[PDB]
């Protein structure tokens, strides 16, 4: 089955190259600069032109352009009833059906960035009127880097982007958070980092492997009167926790805003 | 070689598995309650007992009791010059001299609660008179659970508790924090825990992959007028990094007061 990719950026890469591993899929990458195609073909081996071929109702195509690129990218393109999904933000589903001429098989995608890396965690949404086998071929795809989410909601799409979209940005802030106070304590930049990255690494993969409730592993190991219950008392009074909800719903709001840009 | 536990409590048993895993060592666990012996002889399959026996120097002894019961536990045991490591916290080197009665063979440990499954980090302090084999020991004992950091001055052991040795719950704080954010984005408790354990998965593994800087690759993925600056620019206002520099603050004053509760 051919998964054609309407852009050769970041997120067709990564999902390309997620498709690959898993194996049984033929690749197929328009992308009008030659630069980047040049990249694809020695890394991935994959297919590439600058135009898209004639399109079959037994294709997927990925749309996978920046936003304000998409109506232009979309503009002349016959799917031919293909499979669509979308990786682009701020774009619904009916601004995608009209950017491409009237059809319904879509399925919108919210991923983000560590699926470059296999640990990806994907939003989906396809309209009622998208077969439940449409909806299983796309949640295989998008399953090659990483976690799905499926949403009853195209709103909860806004949500994705507040939590997992942007949150590895948010998890990039904290590791410095913690590799600047661990500086300020006296250790030098390697030492820091290094403190910083296996702190996050191995209370992670402690939440995980118990599956316990983060909050119910904190107080496990914040004895009163003791080291832990100082630090944790600072973040509260400092409201630390409610902060990171407030940049969320800021983060929400604005992602609200610019999908406003296009319909 | 001889590795023999005084205390067979959670960081005794997570050396010991850790030292099982790697293979060669002989464990034996004091551990004066039946009930926990029971546990480490089902589950590890080492040696335990009440109390020690005669040890020597050609031994190693691991002191882990809790560090109020630490002068009791070390009143009449002769160590025989064995090679001592402690994992005690706020407890000194002189201090444990102390109360073993003067020998100087001392290696101290700060480890942390991932080292329960491999992945902890461990401060290690020893004074000048401790020969490099003595550290080179105690150090492939404490890389039986994770990473070692070698410190030049016993008092950034308190910088270790504040940074490696609390972390870990500043880590389950900020996991339920974005939880949190994300049922307030209208998520059930499921993809609530989900989304907020694999954005912190995933970013902290793409983080350990590239080796970049925190702060390059936050910015790297934080476009101006964008979602993603919504957040971090909420996260400024708010302070969040300084707060978590000033909860590692009072965690590290806190440390520092307790262990002048035995010195
Ligand atoms: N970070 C996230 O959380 C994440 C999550 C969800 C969605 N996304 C989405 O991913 C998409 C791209 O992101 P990115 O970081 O991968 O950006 P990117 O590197 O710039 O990729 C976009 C590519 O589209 C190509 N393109 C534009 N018009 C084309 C045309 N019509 N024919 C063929 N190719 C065309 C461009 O190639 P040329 O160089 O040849 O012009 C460009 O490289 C966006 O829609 C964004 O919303 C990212
Ligand atoms: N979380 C961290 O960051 C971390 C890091 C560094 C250090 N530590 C240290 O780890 C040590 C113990 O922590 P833990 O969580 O493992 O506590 P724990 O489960 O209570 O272990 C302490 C054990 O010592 C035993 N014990 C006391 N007196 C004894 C005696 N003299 N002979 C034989 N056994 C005796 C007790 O066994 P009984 O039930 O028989 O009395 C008890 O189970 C502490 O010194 C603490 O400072 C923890």
């Amino acid at each position: 089955m051919n998964v054609y990719f309407l852009g050769g950026g970041n997120m067709a890469a990564a999902v390309a190259g997620g498709l690959v591993k898993q194996g049984g899929y033929r690749i197929y990458i328009a992308n009008r600069g030659a630069e980047k195609r040049e990249r694809l073909e020695k890394e991935l081996g994959v297919e590439t032109s600058a135009t898209l071929p004639e399109l079959h109702s037994d294709d997927v195509l990925i749309l996978a352009v920046k936003p304000q690129d998409m109506e232009a990218a979309c503009k002349n393109i016959r799917t031919n009833g293909a499979l669509v999904l979308s990786v682009a933000a701020g774009l619904s589903v009916g601004t995608l059906s009209r950017y491409l001429g009237g059809t319904r098989r879509i399925v919108r995608v919210m991923p983000n960035t560590p699926g470059k890396i296999g640990l990806g965690v994907s939003g989906m949404y396809a309209e009622a009127e998208v077969s439940e086998t449409d909806r299983r071929i796309a949640d295989r795809i998008m399953k090659s880097v990483g976690l799905t989410v499926w949403l009853d909601d195209e709103e909860k799409m806004h949500g994705i982007t507040g939590i997992s979209g942007s949150g590895p940005a948010y998890v990039f802030y904290l590791l410095d958070a913690l590799q600047n106070a661990a500086i300020r304590q006296g250790f030098d930049m390697a030492e820091a980092r290094a403190l910083s990255l296996a702190t996050f690494k191995g209370a992670v993969a402690l939440a995980e492997q118990t599956g316990e409730d983060f909050e119910k592993l904190q107080k496990n190991v914040t004895s009163k009167g003791g080291t832990t219950h100082e630090a944790v008392e600072a973040f509260r009074r400092h409201r630390v926790a409610e902060a990171i909800s407030e940049g969320v719903c800021a983060c929400v709001r604005r992602s609200q805003e610019m999908e406003r840009q296009y319909q």
